[PDB]
């Protein structure tokens, strides 16, 4: 099931630093990672994955600590998922979404977490309708 695979993903991440940090760094690098095949699945066959990968770096250049930060967390997830996704070899490469739906579903998936399967509210943070943090 996409939306139960990809919440058990984004919890993992969200909340807990040291897996956060190893995902982002095995999608932005292409090394092994338990998540390798599922985030394969998520996302649609795109050309956004070089884009995804030069977010990444911008963010951890301009904050190396960002995965202290829940919210950080999420957002580096969406562009970690992006980064190790199914790219099509064919076409031009082009900028990251901000949005996107999940394989195969009318599921949307959203970088600054205002809809869908990841939303932040600056007082919670939502994932697949169930409350994983609280400030």
């Amino acid at each position: 099931d996409p939306f139960s695979r990809a919440k058990s993903l984004l919890k993992s991440t969200i909340l807990h630093a040291e897996r956060c940090k190893e995902f982002v760094g095995n999608m932005l690098e292409e090394y092994q990672d338990p998540a390798e095949t599922t985030v394969q699945s998520l996302v649609p066959i795109n050309t956004w994955g070089k884009s995804a990968k030069r977010k990444l770096q911008e963010e951890i250049t301009s904050d190396p600590d960002w995965h202290q930060c829940p919210r950080k967390r999420a957002k580096m997830s969406y562009l970690a998922i992006i980064a190790g996704s199914i790219q099509d070899r064919d076409k031009k490469q082009t900028n990251v979404p901000r949005a996107f739906m999940l394989r195969g579903s009318q599921i949307e998936y959203d970088m600054k977490a205002t809809r869908g399967l990841v939303v932040d509210t600056t007082n919670r943070i939502i994932v697949g309708g169930e409350t994983v943090l609280r400030e």
